[PDB]
Parts: structure tokens; C-alpha cells; sequence
């Protein structure tokens, strides 16, 4: 909409309230100017048509319970936009200021939510499994890190290449949730996930195991549910980027951590420079190298570093 | 895009040479101002970025093997809203004349084609599980029926209600498949499906147990994969629309068939006035037999064969 650029107050998922930018146009609309060619949350009314209706509201004010998924959807592109341009020098996901669009409320007890390949989609949970999913800034900056992928590395959907597509999400994720001091840890949607039990989360980045997901190559998924295991063979992935941040030993090796602030440069080259659609692991260890070697010397710690962690995994 | 409206002439995947409906402006491009508000069909060119460029072709001849997918995404995308208007008076799949939307060329070795909420998405299959899923006119229908679904019943995408909804999508694609007279049977898939194999097909409306799907509510899965056997309990509803149409004994149970014509209206009245988005089995059966009462009378042997058919696949 053409209107003018203000800021409104809401709560969002977790009651906490936040500032928001809005326009103003007869209505005030979740439509955030200031952020390249815009952020734009659009109401899915519990329908599954997209995008549904740009959000509209009488008086500024996002205080309601069916505001509170929006109010964060709308907030947390924001801060993922930013941590983008501010840490990594790229404008919105195509790296071009394209407009970053999100819907809410999609469907209805919906445990999920996605990067479409043009939007993110958000569900509300069914109140039990998950609550609204927007809630997470971790699982907000994980999808829309699937369309950093999608115009750079264009890995595909399946196999070893999906499993990495879902580990780069779940760091670039979590280095989010660091950038924006959100009570930080390495585990993936504890925020949103069940409601009922504290202390779980989807999937840990620190320990995998932890709910069952594979923590080392020779425990790897190979059959054909999950897409030949995206989900679950990127704790492989996911496990040896907490070791190049946090170090440890991890089955007899030995990592030293170089921390996250180098971890989020070397994976950010690797994914933007040297993967392609079909990389396998072998094939990240090789990109991760070589990206350490270009920012720190072939005779850096951080190389060793980044060598020894998927040694640790059993990636050679 | 503004231009002339023209036929151009190409072959689809099949090898068969049709005409298209496309738009001249400097190139010729795969736009149809014929139907609606428009048919568009875009090259996603191997990325899952969508929904790609608007397909542009130097000569508005198409018969180089890039663009089969294109031309026959874009044809049966045309004849699927024939159907809906000659057969239902239905204007594109909002009843308002929406512009149609298809990408081909979706990722690499992508084996399978959606409706996404927005638009329609194709892969072009591994080449050995599939070919370019648009060469199957099922198929097209199959996807382009969840956009009528999604704007009237709303069915939710799991468990009973996403049976359903798969159903639906099943039983329209192919009855558009014996509108157009395309080599018709009650199979699903059969033209893209294993090019290797001849005789085979994803599913069977006529026989759902050839392929293992359950052919009686007994039978049903109640598992969570497949967000609940929504590929796989949509078999039971599935033999029942085979059952209505075309008759036969099942289990015991003896239906007398009455034609794809009058299942078509009875499923098509059921979807667009009773379904609702948490309908189940049993409420399907209600809303089928209502509408058959509306078209046909209490006492019509329409009415009595939808009720035999959902007796005979233990649907009460
Ligand atoms: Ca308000
Ligand atoms: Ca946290
Ligand atoms: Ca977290
Ligand atoms: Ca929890
Ligand atoms: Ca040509
Ligand atoms: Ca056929
Ligand atoms: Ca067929
Ligand atoms: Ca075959
Ligand atoms: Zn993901
Ligand atoms: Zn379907």
C-alpha cells in the first residue's frame, strides 16, 4: 500500500510487547518501509489460500490474541533482515532488497511453517504440539534462511543436499537468536514447541542424540521417509558446526572452539561461494575449508578447527 | 504482459503436437487471454524460486524438449477450466475468473507437481520414477482441483478431511481426464508415471488394493505418516466414486452405477455447499446423499447408489 510510515505497539505470542513499523492508509497495515523494498504480514484468515489479506488494523495498537502471531512473524523478519545486512552485507534474501512477504493463521491447527519458494507461512499449532509458530525467532530466521539458500546455493530438496539445505537453516537460525540476545541456546524451536513440559525443543544442535537424530556419519538415515532424511541426517551437520563455534570431544576427537561470530563467516562463504544444488557432506567439508583458508590462512587455527569437527562427525 | 493474442504450435511430453494460446510482444509468450483472467505459465528454470520468468519463446514454435513440460502445463491448465465452466459453471477455481498460474522446470529430479496455495508447481521427475508430471492430464486436474477445494469446502490437509480432499482431487482429475477424452480410465498417473513399465499407474480408483491403498473403512491407516494416510485412506472414498459411477459388487455389497456425468454433479454439489474444512468420512457420505436428494429426489435410485457404494466400502 502507499501510505505513510509509522510505528505501532503490540504483544506478540509470548506476551512479551514490541514496537513495530507499520503504514498508515485509512487503516494501519503491517508494512514495514524501512527495510529494503518492504516487509509485508498478511492475515490467512485459517484458509490455505495465499497470501491471504495484507493485515489491516483500526488504531496501532496489536494487543489482541489473534494479533499476537503477526505482531511476531512481522517483528522477527524484521530483526533476521537486519542481521543479514548488518553481520553478512546482504540485502534480503535474493541480496537485491527483495520485499519479504509472510501470512499467518494459516489453516487451522497447523503444526508448521515454511518458506514457500516465494513467502514464509505461519501456523497457529493445534495449542498442544506447538503454539504459534511465529514465536520463535529461531524457527522464523530458519525459514527464511531456506530462501538465502534457494538464490544462492539452490540446494536441492532431498538426500545429503536437503540435509544440509535444513542444517544451514538451523545455524543461520540460531546465530539469529544470538544476534538478537533472545535468551540464546543451541537447541532449534523451544520457544513454540509444546507448551505443557519445559526444557524440550524440536531438535538440539549441541547433543542431537538427545531426541534421537544421528550425531556422527556412520549413524546416518538412509531410507526414503523425510525425503531421504533432511531432518534428521542434519544433526550430522548441525553437530559439527556447535563444535567449530563451542569446541569439545566428540567420539575421541578433539575440536577447539573458534566461536560463532567465525563460525556464521565461514558457512555464510561456503554457502554463498562454493555449494551447489547437488553438495554432498564430503563436499561441505571441502567448501567450509576452503572458506576458512580464504578468510584465515591455510595454516590457521580455524581451519584445523573446522577440519577436526567433521572429522569428529565422520565426514571426511 | 500487454500484447496481441496468438496461437503457437508445439509438442507436449508425450510427443503430441497441440495448440496453444499465446500473447505477442516482442517475443510470444505462454500467456492466455482466452480463459478467464489468464493463463500463465512461467520456467522455474531447475531453482525453487517462484514462480520464475513468464515462459518467452523467439518463434511460438515449441517443439524443443525444454519446452514440452511448458506447453503441456499451459494447454491442460486450459482444458481443466473448460471443464469447470462448461461441465460445473465454475470461473476459474475462485468461481471469480483468478488468473492460473504454473511453473515447470521446478528444482532438478523433482518427482512430483503441487498446487501451493497460490499457484501450480511442476518437477520433471528423475526420468525413471516419472517424466515432467504436466504430460499427465490427471495429473494437472488432480492439482488444479485442491485450488477449487481450498476456496469452498476449505477441507484441512490431514487425517479424514485431507482423505477427502486427496479424493476429490482424485475423482475430478479424472473425470476432466474423460472430458477431454485422453486415453480415459480410473487410474492415476498411468501417462507419467515409470516410463519403463507399461500397465502401471501412483494409484487405482477402480482396484485401491492393487497398489495396497485400502479399499473399506476397516482397512483404513491410523498412523501419522503422510499426515495421516491422506495419499492412502483416500482410496476408500476413491472406490466408492468408482462404485457410484460405474457400479459392482464389493465385499458383499451390490451398487448399481449411475454415470461419471451425475458423479460429477452430486461430488461437485457436495464440495461447493456441504463439505466443510473438518468434515469426515461419515459426513462426507451425509453431504454426498443430501446432494444427490437436492439433484434427484429421496426416493431416486441416485440417491440409493450413493448410499449402497458408501455401504459397500463400510462408510456409515
Ligand atoms: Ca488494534
Ligand atoms: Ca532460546
Ligand atoms: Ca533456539
Ligand atoms: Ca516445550
Ligand atoms: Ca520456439
Ligand atoms: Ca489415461
Ligand atoms: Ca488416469
Ligand atoms: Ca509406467
Ligand atoms: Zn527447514
Ligand atoms: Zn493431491
Amino acid at each position: 500500500i502507499t501510505g505513510t510510515s509509522t510505528v505501532g505497539v503490540g504483544r506478540g505470542v509470548l506476551g512479551d510487547q514490541k514496537n513495530i513499523n507499520t503504514t498508515y492508509s485509512t487503516y494501519y497495515y503491517l508494512q514495514d518501509n524501512t527495510r529494503g523494498d518492504g516487509i509485508f504480514t498478511y492475515d490467512a484468515k485459517y484458509r490455505t489460500t495465499l497470501p491471504g489479506s495484507l493485515w489491516a488494523d483500526a488504531d496501532n495498537q496489536f494487543f489482541a490474541s489473534y494479533d499476537a502471531p503477526a505482531v511476531d512473524a512481522h517483528y522477527y523478519a524484521g530483526v533476521t533482515y537486519d542481521y543479514y545486512k548488518n553481520v553478512h552485507n546482504r540485502l534480503s534474501y535474493d541480496g537485491n532488497n527483495a520485499a519479504i512477504r509472510s501470512s499467518v493463521h494459516y489453516s487451522q491447527g497447523y503444526n508448521n511453517a515454511f518458506w514457500n519458494g516465494s513467502e514464509m507461512v505461519y501456523g497457529d499449532g493445534d495449542g498442544q504440539t506447538f503454539i504459534p509458530l511465529s514465536g520463535g525467532i529461531d524457527v522464523v530466521a530458519h525459514e527464511l534462511t531456506h530462501a538465502v539458500t534457494d538464490y544462492t546455493a539452490g540446494l536441492i530438496y532431498q538426500n545429503e543436499s536437503g540435509a544440509i539445505n535444513e542444517a544451514i537453516s538451523d545455524i543461520f537460525g540460531t546465530l539469529v537468536e544470538f544476534y538478537a540476545n533472545k535468551n540464546p541456546d543451541w537447541e532449534i524451536g523451544e520457544d513454540v514447541y509444546t507448551p505443557g513440559i519445559s526444557g524440550d525443543s524440536l531438535r538440539s544442535m549441541s547433543d542431537p542424540a538427545k531426541y534421537g537424530d544421528p550425531d556422527h556419519y556412520s549413524k546416518r538415515y538412509t531410507g526414503t521417509q523425510d525425503n531421504g532424511g533432511v531432518h534428521i541426517n542434519s544433526g550430522i551437520i548441525n553437530k559439527a558446526a556447535y563444535l567449530i563455534s563451542q569446541g569439545g570431544t566428540h567420539y575421541g576427537v578433539s575440536v577447539v572452539g573458534i566461536g560463532r561470530d567465525k563460525l556464521g563467516k565461514i558457512f555464510y562463504r561456503a554457502l554463498t561461494q562454493y555449494l551447489t544444488p547437488t553438495s554432498n557432506f564430503s563436499q561441505l567439508r571441502a567448501a567450509a575449508v576452503q572458506s576458512a583458508t580464504d578468510l584465515y590462512g591455510s595454516t590457521s587455527q580455524e581451519v584445523a578447527s573446522v577440519k577436526q569437527a567433521f572429522d569428529a562427525v565422520g565426514v571426511k
